[PDB]
């Protein structure tokens, strides 16, 4: 979620340009951001974000079961461009926008928003009012080319806050051997005894419910083997833009 960054990182946009939401949303796919070529001083305009996925998708929950999908994202503006407050924004506009909550990344930051999570059906394609700033009102704002970067997911993440996995991930042995039980829970989900008869030691490993198995009992398997196909049907992706903030004279 964007208030796990919010929370655990006071910068969302790593040194390499990575931004962090990419720590636990492990899958990579696409996004687009749109924006004006360029936007005069004090006014208002769009930063279109698409985080397209395929509709049909259905994903594990944390309950197991499977489910639709919700989308985020964060949006990094230069320092002086902020979310446009509700009065300078058209009916039309408000309309195009949304029931879309914005929140600055942290209350000092306000040139960079979070949004979500919100449904994908309704919101695959985002819509940022903002709100440029002016050179004549503020004199660390001039005249140029400034750079937008985005941040947008669909689908939970694969590792929590604490560092622990999520089921929406792969699950991969802990021990090479040989499989010499499988036990499926009545509620889904399996204890997978495996010998390691090299190290002469005997593990269990658990796979949460919702996964799907890709071994036997009898199997030889490697550390690390998976023994379910990964789950994960959303992704993680970036994008950036450039807008010339306008002299008005030209
Ligand atoms: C980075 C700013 C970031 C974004 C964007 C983001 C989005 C996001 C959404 C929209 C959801 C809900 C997905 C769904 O279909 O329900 C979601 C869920 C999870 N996230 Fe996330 N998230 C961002 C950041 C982070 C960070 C920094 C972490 C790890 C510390 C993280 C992890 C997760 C996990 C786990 C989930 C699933 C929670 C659950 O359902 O059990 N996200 N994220």
């Amino acid at each position: 979620y964007p208030i796990f960054a919010q929370q655990n990182y006071e910068n969302p946009r790593e040194a390499t340009g990575r931004i962090v939401c990419a720590n636990c949303h492990l899958a990579s796919k696409p996004v687009d951001i749109e924006v004006p070529q360029a936007v005069l001083p004090d006014t208002v305009f769009e930063a279109v974000v698409k985080i397209p996925y395929d509709m049909q998708l259905k994903q594990v929950l944390a309950n197991g079961k499977k489910g639709a999908l919700n989308v985020g994202a964060v949006l990094i503006l230069p320092e002086g461009f902020e979310l446009a407050p509700p009065d300078r924004i058209s009916p039309e506009m408000k309309e195009k926008i949304g029931n879309l909550s914005f929140q600055n990344y942290r209350p000092n930051k306000k040139n960079i928003l979070v949004i979500g999570p919100v449904p994908g059906q309704k919101y695959s394609e985002i819509t940022f009012p903002i709100l440029a700033p002016d050179p004549a009102t503020n004199k660390d704002v001039h005249f140029l080319k400034y750079p937008i970067y985005v941040g947008g997911n669909r689908g939970r993440g694969q590792i929590y806050p604490d560092g622990s996995k999520s089921n929406n991930t792969v699950y991969n042995a802990t021990a090479g051997g040989i499989i010499s039980k499988i036990l499926r829970k009545e509620k889904g989900g399996y204890e997978i005894t495996i010998v390691d008869a090299s190290n002469e030691r005997q593990v269990i490993d658990i796979i949460p419910r919702g996964l799907e198995l890709l071994v036997s009992e009898g199997e030889s398997i490697k550390l690390d083997q998976p023994l379910t196909s990964n789950p994960n049907v959303g992704g993680f992706g970036q994008g950036d833009a450039e807008i010339v903030l306008q002299d008005p004279l030209r």
